[PDB]
């Protein structure tokens, strides 16, 4: 495996960025942390566009439907983006369900309103939507649900008794660091509860699952051999890149540490090793 | 390993029961299923007592403090028992916490009122008990919590940031079958959520953890070489027996199936294989 966790700089950086036809960016810990843009991140993106390089964005965040996601970008300084460049676990979960729901021509959702709006915009019928003056549930979708409860968990497991009812999770991120240094439970903790209580394994929509890449490649010809994958999370973004055959760059502004990446290297766990790293994605700009 | 999953009957049954000085019974799926006693179970216990054999009871149920547990037994036909014969994950979690709480001379609890009463009766201070006109949390205890919520999960994880704060679970049972054929999420699903979101591994109080046996042996001299362990759950009661060096008997009135036990045998997973099985514990009576 080519993954040696080398600091990317100099002529190698110019070489790597030169040959790349495109860049896939993970979002949180990469472009920004909370309400603060990573300094130099907007400029990197302006300069990518100008250098004729394709930029796409992949987030496991299931809380915003695409229109609200588009607004977060521009607001944090990332101007002139098309909404078609933005891929989240919410959008892709909606598409996956449209593609795989069984039965002849409803989804029980653990998640918020952004997630639900996204699902409705894809044409899906949700349990808890009004009746026709009581539709069979054919998928349980686990997303980020701040109103997760034991009753909703028991309800999910009830639907799951039917072995033809699908189980899908938006993502398995276990938690996410917040501004003040605290963490919030991720969808991966809710997924774990649903899986344990039901005895089922969930289908994962988001990184590090190939499906996300499948979802991105339906609208864009992107050559994985010529695309960089940039993220802050070893078990999510880096594993994802390796699985899609992309060159992976870990940035150190987010969840994972350089020492963790090196430890994985030492242990020969190569799919969890980035090909390159940078302190922040501001460092990629000089290679253009 | 001596675990061959043999049907226990005849002269072997008389031999096995003859040499045994005592019997440890798991409760649900063994003595009863819901509100219905297993026919012949009360008689088995009357006859054990009369044959001078010690009977003890081990349940992972964390919902009843001991006095309410004692009442469930008698009511379902199991008369003349001492409360000292009854061990649950609630009682033992209380003892474990009294023994291991750090700091110089409070517990955040996910669980119901039975569990809390048990903890208070052991002298423990609970978060959410009134202040002294705001005590440091030194353990998070995960029990069966029908009011589990995302907010309580985030709260648990907050306490768990402190690496000296303990994480304890009553048990990992994933779910439990109900009367009407439905299942209810178990503590194991809530534990899984807390562990995933915190990144911590919990200390498990109940079967199949040795601690339960440790807890039972503090008041009783029981020779594990001469004690039968009887239960309905391979990964809980049978594994538990093997770990405590007891002779294990699987009864088929509960969660696990004979075919699952045989499959484990076939795969050489010996700690998940009962030494013996019976259709119901009523079949043990004739060996006395
Ligand atoms: C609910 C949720 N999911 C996922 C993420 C992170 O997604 P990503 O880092 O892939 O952009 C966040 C980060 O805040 C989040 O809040
Ligand atoms: C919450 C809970 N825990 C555990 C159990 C079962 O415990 P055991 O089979 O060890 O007696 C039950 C069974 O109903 C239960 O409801
Ligand atoms: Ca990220
Ligand atoms: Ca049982």
């Amino acid at each position: 495996s080519l993954a040696r966790c080398e600091r990317l700089r100099g002529a190698a950086l110019r070489d790597v960025l030169g040959r790349a036809q495109g860049v896939l960016f993970d979002c949180d810990g990469v472009l920004w942390n909370g309400e603060r843009a990573v300094p130099g991140a907007p400029e990197l993106l302006e300069r990518l566009a100008r250098a004729g390089k394709a930029a796409l964005f992949v987030s496991n965040n299931s809380r915003r439907a695409r229109p609200e996601l588009a607004l977060r970008f521009a607001r944090l300084g990332f101007g002139g983006l098309r909404a078609e460049q933005l891929f989240s676990s919410a959008l892709c979960a909606a598409r996956l369900l449209r593609q795989r729901l069984p039965g002849p021509p409803a989804v029980f959702v653990l998640g918020g309103e952004g997630l639900r709006a996204e699902l409705r915009a894809a044409g899906l019928r949700l349990a808890g939507d009004p009746s026709a003056g009581a539709p069979r549930v054919r998928a349980v979708l686990v997303g980020y649900d701040e109103h997760f409860s034991f009753a909703k968990l028991r309800e999910a497991c009830a639907h799951l008794r039917d072995p033809e009812c699908l189980l899908v999770a938006t993502d398995r991120d276990p938690w996410h660091p917040l501004s003040d240094g605290s963490r919030t439970p991720g969808t991966g903790s809710l997924a774990a509860a649903v899986e344990t209580a039901s005895g089922r394994q969930a289908l994962v929509v988001g990184k590090p699952s190939p499906y996300m890449f499948e979802c991105i490649t339906e609208n864009f010809s992107i050559d994985p051999a010529r695309t960089l994958m940039v993220g802050d999370r070893l078990e999510t973004d880096i594993l994802f890149g390796h699985r899609c055959g992309m060159t992976t760059v870990l940035t150190l502004t987010g969840v994972s540490r350089l020492e963790e990446a090196q430890a994985y290297l030492a242990a020969g766990q190569h799919d969890l090793v980035p090909h390159y790293y940078v302190e922040s994605i501001a460092d990629l700009t000089e290679g253009l």
